[PDB]
């Protein structure tokens, strides 16, 4: 409501209306939050402007930023710091990883496939910090989406939950440097979600109806509830927790 | 202000104004929730009675709470029914075992004292719940402290380690349990605190040393931090939420 | 194969000829240990001693403990000091729960089953190491059997799960305590097999179905897989080894 | 003494004597088993193939293998294959990190050391995996070493922690695809112990020190120890043993 009141944050990964980052934003400008929108390249620019500008207030800014480019990745955090000088948090939704990988076995993963993986889906976690590091002068949150996937083999995840274990592993890492500097790191370990990528996973249907049936809460995630633990991760009531990794999947990370 | 408006919770283990509990009291109650205190026995009334009437807003109601009696603990439930239509959650902030088996090896611990530490600071919790579930109608989430200790060894924890195993298992049953009736269960590890258990985890000093040295945010945490995490977990905020441990404790949680 | 020449191990746990305590005394045996084996009630006494028989010329000591009496317990590793001397581990496969239990809901779990699996499923492997202490003058292994739903939650485990979880920690903390005595503590989480206690347990077969199908292995654990890997952690090969769960479960532990 | 007898296994990364490859080398060859080495370059070919030498009885093949390059990858294994046909395991005991990342700030690794190490250290035994299926057409395990670092953060260790989360999860979803194959895979997760590449860790010997007075065991752990589990993991005792992580660091793992 008034949580985060003040505060400018930075959502990096809305393609579009169901982009889990999409929920992010909604709920962070719901509490009060100022918001700066990162794009992956020109054919998104589109959407990003239209969905910002469906929020009241200033027009927000949005910017082109392929985490894979070092160049326009740490210009875009000049550009973020020319205009506001100041955020307290960037919201990391971001992750990518070549459809034929997804399927079949993990075995196969070719070495360029399984370094892209790495590199948009885990690395860039570490190449955002060390630019966010520079302009959140006020300290605050670095957070990152995850998925079971990382912690336990989901079928046909293979290299993505490779990717997602490295990712987890970042977060953990990145806390214990940027603790000292005031800044907490974490993760949100998402329950699937009707999104643009999960396009990428075979049998998305039944994987959710798997989900209804055997998840303590007997429903499926959606974007705001994951929006809304993001709200507390980047509010004053997260202050004494980081490198922590909340399961937003009704429950059904506990089930063996 | 108005996260936990209209809503009713109880906090089971006030202690005196240093109890995590309290803390959990007072962040629960700064977010315009209504309260209902349990307390031990006798002795403590006057402690807490004190603390609760230090609050505002329309009296509380101090009840005696007993978790090894079946029938207090039924009686307790049965008088917050009446009194008190629905409640939406309970925090639960209890814990014992004897002095005499925190020291030295575990391997030492009697059957009685094992048993004890079982009883009240793991079956409790589920106890607890059968009663909370009677009440819970419209739903809500459970809510209990446990420590780093029952996730790993951590010197004189001892036989409450194991019992903070059971409690973290019994909250991931208990999550499976009853997630189907709208009712969330959920733990918070918190890092040392100086309370008046902490006088059974020898040299504690030296405990809040190393958390300061080597945490992630190089300070101990507060029954404020772990009270506003609280706040989250009993919120809307936290819809998806369930069976799940968050550690309010720096960062500690995270080295090896 | 001749790993454990000279070497004197305590099967506590064979009831029958399904017994995964029978499954590892084999194993000893043909890797040339001496056992001596213990059985819950007279009630079993006939198909232990019978089928400590059917091991080729051998001592074959047989006696009674029941590990929920402190004076059997007391007893039964003094008549081994007395007899042997000096053991060189205890193979602890013993576990209990009341069926009713087993069934519904977990928050419906009464205190006195709560204990009861406690007592006999978790505390009795901290009681037996404590005296098995006493024999093991020059170190050696003690084993226990856990299963994956201490760590997850698996249906129809409820009240066994958090004994489990207990056990698991007990584990860890009787490491810690004895391996300055030269002493390691280890577990071997079993994946479902058929033995009379498996009767406990709801739809087995459609739980050893779904092993089958979806375990890494595509097949079902057997008593001799169990009993090899107790060999290893017995035998010197795991002298660095302590403290540690091995999931001998065709690999089914790492899905998600 | 034959556990491994009429088996060919493929041992990487030896450097020098002290390699904990090595270490594993002598203890699957007392068990019976025959060696095909694998260096790194022409710079250890020598120390590799006078090693080997070493290892009486039958002139072992010792072949090149830069895991970072595709041909010697393909040419290594195609050779093992015309050469001797069939093997029963391989031994990955290779990472590789640039030093000033295992030193400061995780946060400021660049993008070339993070891929580099990934590539090395975790995607390696893929690319391995997928090779040595080709001649382990009877079956059999491939394993892995990895660190405590890649499951909890350890000072220093940075990005070669998040390899190692990398290599972990690798370790999983290679079970998990390699199992219908009759292929295992495991991993050892090993204490700090004294080897070549022991020097770009902080200071070793406080690190060892420590080492000795936390663990349960009071003792850091040899070549010998992780020489003496890979024995039983690619003996047909671990047939039941897949997607596993044996910490074989004297119990220090347990730690809180
Ligand atoms: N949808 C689910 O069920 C689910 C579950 C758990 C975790 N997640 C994670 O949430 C994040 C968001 O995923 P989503 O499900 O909303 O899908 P999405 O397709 O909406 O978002 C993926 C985002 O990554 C961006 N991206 C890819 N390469 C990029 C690059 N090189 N530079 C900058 N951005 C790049 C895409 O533009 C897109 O905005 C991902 O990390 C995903 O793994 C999704
Ligand atoms: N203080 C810390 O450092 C710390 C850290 C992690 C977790 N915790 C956990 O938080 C909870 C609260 O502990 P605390 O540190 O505030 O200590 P505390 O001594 O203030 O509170 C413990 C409470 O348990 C109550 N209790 C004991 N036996 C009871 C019984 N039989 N019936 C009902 N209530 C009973 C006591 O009255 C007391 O109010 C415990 O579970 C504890 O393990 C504490
Ligand atoms: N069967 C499986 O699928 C499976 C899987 C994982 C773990 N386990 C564990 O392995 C162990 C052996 O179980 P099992 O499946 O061979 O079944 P089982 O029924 O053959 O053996 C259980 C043993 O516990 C003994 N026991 C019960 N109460 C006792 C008491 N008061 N004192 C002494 N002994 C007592 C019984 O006599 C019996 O010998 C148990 O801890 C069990 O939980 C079994
Ligand atoms: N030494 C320890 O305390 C310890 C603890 C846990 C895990 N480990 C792991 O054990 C393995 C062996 O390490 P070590 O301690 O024996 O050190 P080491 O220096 O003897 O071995 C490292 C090996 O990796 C090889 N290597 C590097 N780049 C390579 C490439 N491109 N292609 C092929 N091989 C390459 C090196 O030649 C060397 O043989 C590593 O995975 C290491 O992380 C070591
Ligand atoms: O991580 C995810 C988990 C689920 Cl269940 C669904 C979608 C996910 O997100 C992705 C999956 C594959 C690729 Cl290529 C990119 C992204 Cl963002
Ligand atoms: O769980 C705790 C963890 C820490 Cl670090 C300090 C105090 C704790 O709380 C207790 C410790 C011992 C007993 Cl007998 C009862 C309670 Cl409530
Ligand atoms: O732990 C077990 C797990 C599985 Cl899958 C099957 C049997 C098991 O063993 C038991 C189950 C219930 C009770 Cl009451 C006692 C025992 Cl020994
Ligand atoms: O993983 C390790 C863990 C420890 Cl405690 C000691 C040495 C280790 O091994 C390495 C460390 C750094 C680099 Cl660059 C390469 C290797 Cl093989």
């Amino acid at each position: 409501m008034e949580l985060l009141q003040g505060k400018t944050f930075v959502v990096m990964g809305v393609a579009n209306q169901r982009s889990i980052a999409w929920g992010i934003a909604r709920s962070l400008h719901n509490a009060g939050a100022k918001l700066i929108f990162t794009y992956a390249g020109e054919r998104l620019e589109r959407n990003v402007r239209e969905l910002a500008d469906t929020l009241e207030g200033q027009e927000s800014l949005v910017l082109p930023c392929d985490v894979t480019n070092d160049e326009e990745l740490t210009a875009c955090f000049e550009t973020i710091k020319q205009e506001v000088g100041t955020i307290h948090g960037v919201a990391h939704c971001i992750a990518f990883a070549n459809r034929d990988d997804l399927k079949g076995e993990f075995v196969d993963t070719s070495r360029d496939g399984f370094l892209l993986a790495q590199n948009i889906s885990a690395f860039s976690l570490t190449a955002v910090a060390r630019e966010a590091k520079k302009v959140m002068t006020e300290g605050g949150n670095i957070l990152t989406l995850t998925y079971l996937g990382g912690e336990r083999v989901v079928k046909n995840y293979n290299v993505m939950g490779v990717a997602k274990a490295s990712l987890e592993a970042s977060v953990k890492y990145l806390a214990n440097d940027l603790g000292q500097h005031g800044i907490r790191v974490n993760a949100i370990s998402a329950g699937p979600i009707r999104t643009l990528s999960a396009k990428g996973v075979g049998d998305f249907n039944s994987i959710l109806r798997e989900i209804e049936e055997r998840a303590p809460l007997r429903r499926t995630t959606t974007q705001e509830e994951v929006g809304d633990t993001a709200v507390f991760l980047f509010s004053d009531l997260a202050r004494g927790v980081t490198g922590e990794n909340i399961h937003v999947d009704s429950g059904y990370h506990i089930l063996g």
